[PDB]
């Protein structure tokens, strides 16, 4: 029915501010739609866009494995589903809380939902921060046009060339920014609930 | 229910004129359906449609990266999701405004929605205008049939040929026009709310 | 709810005859399903089905660009979305008209919807007629099996062969017919509303 | 609502027998699901499965165009949408008939729906019969393993070989049978309404 | 509505036992999801995975046509839609039975549904049994790694090799088992309704 | 309706703890979304990523069949549908239990649902445990970069190289972990219902 959904949305947004009510959900949906629409077009053909000037058998696969042990498309999919796990638990915890109290009325129980909201914001802050650092550690801010490889079974130094480095750099920097703003407004929502004075006392 | 949706549509369209109520939404949906249906068919195979008459390793990827640092398909996807961000915030701000005032009645509060409507039109005017200028700056109005390239690792001047320049020019000019009409009627909707006299006083 | 939809359909079909109530919508849906299901199978591989007997670099792309500056698949997609634009505006204009008059009652206002219905039929007649003429001007009624090309950078006269001309001719003639019947019954619906005597007086 | 749909189904099935109420709709859905699931797998790669033992330019496309001017996949799509056109008109004619008589009560009008039901069965009998004859005239009952071709620009007699003739013959015979049973039970439904005595008097 | 569906499910499951109420529907859905998800990955590229060591034109297509006149993917699609035909007729026969008796009350009629339930179980037993025997007759229990071919236009004995025989054998045996359990519990549901004593008297 | 679903969720979650109410469903959905989104990208092209340095006909297919008799993508699809079978039976058993007791009231019957919940957790523990052991037995924890093959029709020892071993090892270890946590919290949910004292007495 429609009177149950108006209670599910009003209870899940009673403690938050407009930063968590509107801005964060739109930022997280913006990131997902962008990855789904444009991601495969930029990084989907990474293996065929990696050309090494050699003929020894097995050398091209050894050099590509050293350059990228994990593709950005796999990294970003894992990020978006991990960050969604704390929110799925909180929405489920709110769903059953409304079902069971409907059946007795048509603070002590309303306060346990506040601790649940503070806890999933804290988990998201730690997950968003560790993902940004891992992203910088793996890929950096720029994708090169060449790559020098020295490994077995290659004999000597092998030079390999990449395709579309400018477009890949642009998409990389765009995702660092969208993720950086998600972290900032997750921290700001905690400050406005009173984290400034909690850490003091 | 159906009586809640009749209030959500009536409140979200109380301040607008027929230009913003009917014409703008149909223009923006028209642009999205056109890009989804025809876009990949015209620009999807840009890399394979770029033939350079050379044999040096790495030269074809260097010349294509100089010609297009960003494909039109990626540019237009970013435009349509950015312009949707101000409208998603306004529709969410209206959704919660209706939920909370249902629960007390079955100007001062109706006026804050007017400032929200004026503000997302202003943000869309700035986003639509900057996108048109960037589009003209990157691609122009015409797609050539040839391209001269002088860069490393290419030795000398390399001539490259493109496929389907007429069909690409037609689709480019069509999108500049659909976007140009979106900007005009976003400006006209502000004038009819009283922007002519606001800037005066 | 279900009592709102019974009013939306009854008001949007009060002035029309059975030609506009049943026959035109089925004809327009028939055209869309046919293009979606069979279109890509007949015209999707046009570029690979165009073989020119030459070896000069750049000549095959120059001759194909002269033969088809616009593919039929792109032309027909643009036709079906343009013709839908007048109907989307009329259905939206009817939606809000029902929402606002529900809220005061649970001719002068019913007559403005008649002018809106006459106006979108007139716009569709002009759009359907101009599209048929453009179709005949671009493609004709028959797709050839060969094509002579004389353009730069080709040296001399180049002969190119096409694949599946019979199946392409059949699909072309079928779409001219389905579109021709859409035009006829759009004109007949205006005559039955009284266009015969309007143009007289 | 759910009380409107119970009236839409009861009125659309008041005059029919169990042959038209259950058996015909299941037979027509069975044919559509079979074509969608298995059709592209059997006939989708017809062009690449047609090998001619020659080297003259243009000869392979001339011989394939003579063998199949229309693919079975295109023929069967056109059949299923044509046969659906009489049923879409009848269901629409019943929808508006229920909407307008709801609004006056919460034989002469019930009898006009009988003529509409008899008329769409008659149109389906003519469309189903003409399609079966056209199918036999175009393809037959068997798909060969070889094909002799004598046409320009081929010099002499050219022999071409086909792939998977057994699987194509099986799918062809299966569709003739499913369509043949659709025709039989469309004729039987007319006989049970009284066509035996109508043609007499 | 929701009170109509609670009657549609209660009437369609009044005569059955837990074997037909829960176990059979889950077994049949399990088979469909498995075929849709994994089937194309194992058998989709059968033609390209069939390598014959020859050069005569037309010999490879003649040998593959002898080995498989019907692919397992086409056989299993036909099985799952045939077995669904008796259940679609019974669910439709129950739908109209509930619609018409709602309209007179808000054994003799409840008993005709028992004969309908016994009859579709009997039809499914015959269809499931004939499909298992046909499957064993066509494919067996094992897919070989080689194949000897002696047919026109091949000159002599031709040896052909197959790819992935172990994975194909595993998927074949799995489907024989899932289908074998469907047959067993269709027979057991008839025994529990009283088939043991019916065949006696 | 919405009052029926609030009873279906309240009855299906009356006996469980928060471990089974929230955590297990989110873990199992997390695994499915990850396999659907990223799985084909990592393992989809396994056959083309397997290069053997030979020329004898039939040797490459013999060595690949020995290395992988079953792909991980097929193994993981079978795991997720098997583990879902006990939950589908329990949800169906709860659905009919609510339908039939609605129709008599608007412990002995509530206790039979407890045995059903304990039984599907036990079946899932056995299925999850046997799948983990089979996974370790088939693939291990690491995917190599090379493979030595000695089988007919290969003459001698053949060395084959694999592509992307690092990314495949990462995805393999990730799925062992997600499945290992599913097993742990299925065992913990039984302990909290009283399995510690049941096995004692
Ligand atoms: C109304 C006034 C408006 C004024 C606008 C000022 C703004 C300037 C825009 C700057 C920008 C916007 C990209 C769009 C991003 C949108 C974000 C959304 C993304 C979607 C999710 C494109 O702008 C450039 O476009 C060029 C087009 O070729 C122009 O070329 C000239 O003019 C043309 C004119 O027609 C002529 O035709 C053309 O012949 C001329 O040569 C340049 O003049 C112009 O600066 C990005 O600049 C890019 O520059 C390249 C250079 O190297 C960078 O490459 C880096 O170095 C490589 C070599 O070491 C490495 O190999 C590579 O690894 C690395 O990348 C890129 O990294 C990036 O920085
Ligand atoms: C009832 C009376 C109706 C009267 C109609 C008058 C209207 C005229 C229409 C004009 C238009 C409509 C395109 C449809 C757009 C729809 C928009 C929706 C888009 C979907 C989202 C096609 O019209 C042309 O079609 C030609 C077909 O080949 C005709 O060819 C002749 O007649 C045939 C007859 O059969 C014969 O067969 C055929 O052999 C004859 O040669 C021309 O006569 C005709 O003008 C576009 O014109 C195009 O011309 C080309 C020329 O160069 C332009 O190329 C440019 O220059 C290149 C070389 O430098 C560059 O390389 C290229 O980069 C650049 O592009 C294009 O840019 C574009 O301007
Ligand atoms: C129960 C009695 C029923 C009597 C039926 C009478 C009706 C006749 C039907 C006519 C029709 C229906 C197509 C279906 C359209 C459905 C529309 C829905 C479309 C789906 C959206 C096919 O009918 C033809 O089919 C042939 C099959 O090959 C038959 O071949 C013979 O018999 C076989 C017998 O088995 C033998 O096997 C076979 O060996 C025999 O050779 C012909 O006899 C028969 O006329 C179309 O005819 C076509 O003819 C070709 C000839 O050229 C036309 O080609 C044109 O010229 C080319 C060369 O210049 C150009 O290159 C090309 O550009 C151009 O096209 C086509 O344009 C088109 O006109
Ligand atoms: C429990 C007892 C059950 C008794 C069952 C009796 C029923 C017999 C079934 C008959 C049927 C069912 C197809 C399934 C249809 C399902 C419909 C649903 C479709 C899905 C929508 C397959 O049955 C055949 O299968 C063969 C497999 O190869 C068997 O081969 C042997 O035994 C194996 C044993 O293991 C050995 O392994 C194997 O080595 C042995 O050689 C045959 O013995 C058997 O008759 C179809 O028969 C087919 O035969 C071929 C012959 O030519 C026909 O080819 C035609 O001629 C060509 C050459 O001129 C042309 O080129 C071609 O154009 C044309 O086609 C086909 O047209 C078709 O008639
Ligand atoms: C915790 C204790 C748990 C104990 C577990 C005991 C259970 C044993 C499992 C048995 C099974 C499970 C398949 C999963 C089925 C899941 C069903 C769901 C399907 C999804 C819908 C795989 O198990 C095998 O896997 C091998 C992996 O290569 C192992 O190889 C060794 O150990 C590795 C260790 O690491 C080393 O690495 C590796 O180097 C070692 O060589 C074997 O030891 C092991 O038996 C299937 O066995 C298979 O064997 C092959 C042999 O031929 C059969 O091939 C047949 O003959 C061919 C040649 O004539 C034909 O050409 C072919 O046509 C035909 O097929 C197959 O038919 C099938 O029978
Ligand atoms: C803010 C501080 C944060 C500190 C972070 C510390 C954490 C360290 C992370 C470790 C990790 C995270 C992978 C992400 C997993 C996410 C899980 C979700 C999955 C999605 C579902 C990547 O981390 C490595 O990335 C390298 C990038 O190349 C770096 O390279 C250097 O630095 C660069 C710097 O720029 C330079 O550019 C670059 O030139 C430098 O060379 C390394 O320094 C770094 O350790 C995985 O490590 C991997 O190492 C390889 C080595 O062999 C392992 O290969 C194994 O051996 C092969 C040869 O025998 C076998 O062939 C192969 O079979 C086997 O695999 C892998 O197995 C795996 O263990
Ligand atoms: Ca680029
Ligand atoms: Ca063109
Ligand atoms: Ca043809
Ligand atoms: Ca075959
Ligand atoms: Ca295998
Ligand atoms: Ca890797």
């Amino acid at each position: 029915c429609g009177r149950f959904l108006r209670r599910l949305l009003a209870e899940e947004s009673r403690r938050s501010t407009p930063v968590g009510r509107l801005l964060l959900p739109v930022l997280l949906g913006f990131r997902l739609v962008l990855l789904a629409a444009s991601g495969p077009g930029v990084y989907g053909d990474e293996q065929s866009e990696f050309v090494c000037h050699t003929q020894q058998p097995g050398c091209k696969a050894a050099c590509f494995d050293a350059f990228h042990p994990l593709s950005p498309l796999r990294f970003w999919v894992f990020q978006v589903i991990l960050v969604a796990v704390p929110s799925a638990l909180y929405m489920g915890f709110t769903l059953y809380h409304v079902i069971w109290h409907w059946e007795l009325s048509g603070g002590a129980g309303s306060l346990r939902l506040l601790w649940a909201y503070v806890a999933q914001l804290g988990a998201r802050l730690v997950l968003e921060g560790a993902a940004l650092g891992l992203q910088y550690h793996l890929y950096g801010f720029q994708m090169p046009s060449s790559f020098a490889c020295r490994r077995e079974p290659c004999l000597g130094s092998i030079t390999c060339n990449l395709s579309r480095p400018s477009e890949k750099t642009i998409f990389l920097k765009t995702m660092f920014g969208v993720s950086g703003f998600c972290l900032l407004f997750t921290f700001l929502e905690l400050v406005l609930l009173g984290l400034g004075r909690w850490w003091r006392t």
